[PDB]
RNA sequence: UGUGCCUUA
């Protein structure tokens, strides 16, 4: 940094002014660094005459170049930010030049940008504090093409994407919805630590929940149609997506919440039904099979347990059936549990029992009462394993 | 006895 700012030990000045620094040309210097960039950050927090305004409107936020230097940088993001903050709330004459300018910056980079680690949160902050109609161009600027992929599946550009969905209106980003649900980008997408977290993200947004209550009608048929479209791709693609190690999380999701059943029972049907035996013995489909038993409708959940009970021809040497393979298996012995548990809520007033104009108790004590003969039955066996004495447990909880 | 992400000095 500057000589003429460093004291007799090489240390920066302590009674440095932020006009000096204005003033000398060398803000570039003192914003890559960091004793630098923290003095800026704390001076600019403060009271700011208009002309200190107008240089750091230039100096940070005026220049191409320099500003994609300063929020390329590990220090420099923060400034940028501050600044940007700073010429929203002021409403001078070169409020539209300096704010038009913003855009077009950030949206001629826009790929490059989104991809860097810091310049991504100058995109952020940018997303929710910019005037709207401005914000909204930046999303325009989005590449519509492969590197939109990257963008989703990066540890740091998700992030852009999710604050899109959060803080502008759908029919900015609903060519993101789409391109999403194109068969190959959403086996990629889904199939990716990041890019799974964003399409959760995207189905939240797109929920009639408690949350999307203030949408005019007219916006929330335009979700209504846009969630419509990434089901029918999420649902074509139900058995891939639901035993892959990080999509799985979205069929759960999917599957788990109320305000999405109909498309629920949808992938119930589709991938789940007449494959519960083997998905049962799945490492992440198994997880989804659970989240099935405990949240499909009744008529369905009858279903679900008439095919473990019944649905399955037993071994031709041995007699082993469905239950007695789910119940010693690594992963099937947790979708009996959870069978068993919903039985007994079920029968201990835990869990609603009406649905679809009748009372289907009958049917948890037909449920419950086979567990429970299965499990006398084979008690010297299940004791051995800590899942077997969990169900136990289980059955002797509810007696009392 | 069985899985993830939620990211800056």
């Amino acid at each position: 940094l500057p000589t003429w700012s460093l004291d007799s030990n090489g240390e920066m000045r302590s009674r440095l002014s932020l006009s000096e620094v204005l003033d000398s040309g060398d803000l570039m210097k003192f914003a890559v660094d960091k004793t630098g960039c923290q003095f800026l950050e704390k001076a600019v927090k403060g009271s700011l005459t208009s002309y200190q305004k107008f240089q750091l409107f230039e100096q940070v936020i005026g220049r191409k170049d320099d500003f994609l230097k300063l929020s390329t940088n590990i220090f420099g993001n923060y400034l940028v930010q501050s600044v940007i903050g700073i010429s929203l709330a002021t409403n001078d004459d070169g409020y539209t030049k300096r704010q038009e300018k913003l855009k077009n910056f950030i949206s001629s980079q826009m790929t490059d940008m989104c991809l860097d680690k810091f310049a991504c949160r100058v995109i952020q902050s940018s997303l929710q504090n910019m005037d709207l109609s401005l914000a909204c161009k930046l999303v325009q600027a989005l590449p519509r093409d492969a590197r939109l992929i990257a963008i989703c599946v990066d540890q740091n550009a998700n992030h852009v994407i999710q604050k899109v969905v959060a803080v502008i209106p759908l029919k900015n980003w609903e060519f993101i919805v789409d391109f999403v649900a194109t068969p190959e980008h959403l086996r990629q997408i889904c199939s990716d630590k990041y890019g799974c977290r964003v399409v959760q993200t995207i189905i939240e947004k797109l929920t009639a929940d408690s949350m999307n209550v203030d949408l005019t009608s007219a916006a929330q048929n335009l979700r209504e149609r846009a969630l419509q479209r990434l089901m029918t791709s999420v649902t074509n693609r139900c058995q891939e997506l639901a035993t892959n190690e990080y999509a799985n999380y979205i069929i759960q999701h999917i599957v788990s919440n109320d305000d999405l059943a109909v498309y629920r029972e949808c992938i119930i049907e589709k991938c789940l039904m007449r494959n519960l035996l083997s998905l049962s013995q799945e490492k992440f489909a198994s997880h989804v099979v659970e989240k099935a038993f405990l949240h499909a409708p009744l008529e369905l959940l009858a279903e679900m347990m008439d095919e473990i009970f019944d649905g399955y021809i037993p071994h031709p040497d041995t007699g082993k059936d469905a239950l007695d393979i789910m119940m010693f298996h690594q992963f099937g012995n947790y979708v009996v549990q959870c069978m068993l548990t919903i039985c007994c809520d079920a029968v201990s007033g835990r869990r609603q029992t009406k649905e679809g104009g009748y009372d289907h108790a009958i049917s948890f004590q037909d449920w419950l009462k086979k567990l429970h003969s299965r499990v006398t039955k084979e008690r010297h066996r299940l004791s051995r394993f800590s899942s077997g004495k969990k169900m136990i447990e289980t059955l002797a909880n509810l007696r009392s």
